[PDB]
């Protein structure tokens, strides 16, 4: 209880910034995560013995895939930690608790395949959940781990706060289905421009938390160029394995997943930055002004992809 966590000076300082990279030492990710809950939520939010066991069971149920892995989870939790510490007073005690957990759990047990591949392969998870297949699976795995003995980190919540927090985490995890993002931003855009957006409207909060989740999940585009460039290799390594599998089923994959068409990657990042990231972080900054650094950083990296095409790198 009087047992704090402290990081080295450079991390203690760098961790508060949006473009923080968590580093290549796995064994520090759990303490980074705990350090973030303690400063974000309080030293009193979670019983340390239980939280630690929950963190380690979460790590265990992430797989060894190039991109949708344990490192991805802690990255996306840290980005949410940045958003919550730059918007201190806009968020309830419960929201802070569940959003950091939602982010850590958001891709539990990912196999490195798209919802599409599960339906074209006819995977059992496509039989059980017809939309946001993996994301419904991810939430389900979160509840599993929350019901392992000694793992209920929410034990001290009322019956009703417990249901409130499991609902914040369910919508939050569903929201990371990027297919759902496009409508969610369109609505938020129109609600802010017409002046209807109201943060005491629970269905408005839900959309807003929805957009933070897409923001945190996409945060490789908001990092320093060498981190962005090296993460994109991991992103394409999964997509190309999926394309490989698509070809095995007897289906031409989309070019994004065709390793024959690597040459077009720079042009594909452009499309993606314009269609997805820039809109994401534009709409997010209008709603949440102190997240501007995410937009500025995303814009810099768009500019760095434009450079790659012009053969300037
Ligand atoms: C979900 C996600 N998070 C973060 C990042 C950075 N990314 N980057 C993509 C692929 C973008 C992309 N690459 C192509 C393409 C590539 C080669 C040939 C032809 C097309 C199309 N698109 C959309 N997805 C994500
Ligand atoms: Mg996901
Ligand atoms: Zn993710």
């Amino acid at each position: 209880g009087l047992m704090q966590f402290t990081l080295p000076v450079r991390l203690c300082k760098e961790i508060e910034l949006f473009h923080f990279d968590i580093g290549p030492f796995e064994n520090m990710w759990p303490g980074i995560f705990v350090y973030m809950v303690h400063r974000s939520c309080g030293t009193s939010c979670f019983e340390l013995e239980k939280l630690c066991r929950f963190i380690m069971s979460v790590k265990k149920n992430y797989r060894r895939v190039p991109y949708h892995n344990w490192k991805h989870a802690v990255t996306v939790a840290h980005c949410m930690y940045a958003i919550l510490q730059n918007n201190h007073t806009l968020f309830t005690d419960l929201e802070r608790k569940g959003l950091l957990i939602a982010c850590l759990c958001h891709d539990l047990d990912h196999r490195g395949f798209s919802n599409s591949y599960l339906q074209k392969f006819d995977h059992p998870l496509a039989a059980l959940y017809s939309t946001s297949t993996m994301e419904q699976h991810h939430f389900s795995q979160t509840v599993s781990i929350l019901q392992l003995e000694g793992h209920n980190i929410f034990s001290t919540l009322s019956s009703s706060e417990y249901e409130q927090v499991l609902e914040i985490i369910r919508k939050a995890i569903i929201a990371t289905d990027l297919a759902l993002y496009f409508g969610n931003r369109k609505q938020l855009e129109e609600m802010y421009q017409t002046g209807s957006l109201n943060l005491n409207n629970q269905s408005h909060r839900d959309r807003v938390i929805g957009l933070m989740m897409t923001a945190c999940d996409l945060c490789s585009v908001t990092k320093l160029w060498p981190v962005t460039k090296l993460t994109a290799n991991d992103i394409y390594a999964e997509f190309w394995a999926e394309g490989d599998e698509m070809k095995k089923l007897g289906i031409q994959p989309i070019p994004m997943m065709d390793r024959d068409k690597k040459d077009e990657v720079p042009q594909g990042q452009l499309g993606f930055y314009n269609a997805v990231a820039i809109p994401c972080y534009t709409t997010l900054t209008q709603i949440l002004p102190p997240t501007e650094p995410l937009l500025k950083a995303c814009r810099d990296n768009l500019s760095q992809w434009e450079k790659v095409i012009r053969g300037e790198e």
